[PDB]
């Protein structure tokens, strides 16, 4: 299919809502940090996600302390991780260079502080499909909110190429149509903006389910065939990196099998050595 | 609906297996036909590998044993359809055939013999040249299949259809081929099932079960309706479950938190 490539990795290591990070972040631990964005970077992430799940009046300087040690670390740009948008413009001037925003919305004024900070620069935005009503109660609605977005964007001279539009997973759980939902909005929003990426998460799906590794695993094979360009996750997830590569070669996407053939060979999946 | 699971491990080649129909084993084969219909198979293979003289033979025994442990029906496997017709008359019940296709006499053997019962077959989209060489060339031999099988009144319900998928390894469309002729035929032939093992795709590369899962996935999203495979590899069947809950087809994801309470799958 015209204009497909590798899926586009954002690692999701970095998140002090994960116990072992935010301890780290309460010590300046630079180790761990470090750790976490060489391993992410080693496995193939594209960006490398910061997200600092602190007190609001500490998240600033605790975001440029982890872009500070990440950056010290890869060049790997960074995946700026924040519900705050003022944090998001305190910290820009930190990057050594360009990455990723996670993420603006029709919500609150995320569109109006985030895309003035990016216009004119080449950082690239994940925008979610919701608005201040919360998350949308069918296709269409996700549909809107995306043409709503780009538009919005353009206004400022933001390219369809610069965003990843997330349509927002429900949970299998609770609807079991979820992934031929999402397949649809991709399928609507690549149609009308076809240099556009459609990004997600993974672990949304398989709330209340048993074995939710599993779940997002087949989520993830399935969402890429369904057209999906980039994806947090976590890379250092072996038995979802062996999928991850699979369904690249089974998508047609990696010539004569090679980095599946070499990941293999440098025992980066399968046993562990 | 559903994907129709056709239990492949009752199969001569099989070293375990030969063993066992050289000993007259049948403990070893009643726990594959009773443990793969517990683990959800709609078929039992039978597949005898032997030598063609001991063939008819070993597959009369196989499909006597089978039968004593399950009720769930028979594909029976061989690649000779004078063989089918000699066992058929062993099966309790009406099964699967594995397989037709133009080659041969295939189907001027196997379809008089099944015609006004309901049995089933799976055609291979094969002919007498042998493997075709694109998506056209599977879509036109599975038209003069449906085609003939119509002259005997055998109903596309009954049809399985088995485009035959490549190596990835040989060819990197391999998938995106299967998807494609799967697409076609099932546009043609609404009513078709569509078939495949999940082996072959992988011929080539190294963690082969990894592939294997990751195909089975794609190819049901593609629109297969059944497939022979191991549903005692628990891997396997979590995948072929979740995709199922994923595809809209588990109400309320149930058969999957099921099977994860009856231990079916995830961590022994």
């Amino acid at each position: 299919p015209r204009g497909s490539h590798m899926l586009i990795i954002i690692g999701e290591k970095i998140n002090g809502t994960i116990p072992s990070v935010k301890k780290a972040i309460e010590a300046k631990d630079e180790k761990l940090i470090r750790d976490l964005a060489l391993r992410q970077s080693e496995a193939g992430a594209d960006y490398i996600d910061v997200c600092a799940s602190t007190s609001p009046e500490l998240e600033v300087e605790t975001l440029q302390w982890l872009m500070d040690i990440v950056q010290e670390a890869t060049d790997t740009p960074l995946c700026i991780d924040s519900p705050n948008p003022r944090a998001i413009q305190q910290v820009l001037l930190y990057a050594k260079r360009p990455g990723l925003i996670n993420s603006v919305s029709l919500e609150g004024d995320k569109c109006e502080v985030i895309f003035p900070l990016i216009q004119g620069t080449s950082w690239q935005v994940i925008a979610l499909t919701c608005d201040n009503s919360g998350i949308p109660q069918d296709v269409q609605s996700r549909v809107e909110i995306a043409q709503a977005l780009v538009e919005k964007a353009q206004s400022y001279d933001i390219a369809q190429e610069r965003i990843h539009i997330d349509p927002l997973v429900i949970a299998l759980s609770a609807d079991n149509g979820a992934l031929l939902k999402f397949a649809e909005a991709t399928r609507q929003i690549k149609a009308n903006y076809p240099m556009i990426n459609v990004t997600s998460g993974l672990s949304n799906i398989s709330f209340g389910m048993p074995l939710r590794k599993v779940v997002n695993q087949n989520f993830l094979t399935l969402a890429m065939f369904a057209g999906m360009d980039s994806a947090i996750l976590d890379p250092l997830n072996r038995d979802l990196l062996a999928a991850l590569l699979a369904t690249e070669a089974l998508l047609g996407r990696d010539k004569h099998c090679r980095n599946f053939a070499n990941a293999y060979r440098k025992n980066k999946i399968g046993p562990l050595k």
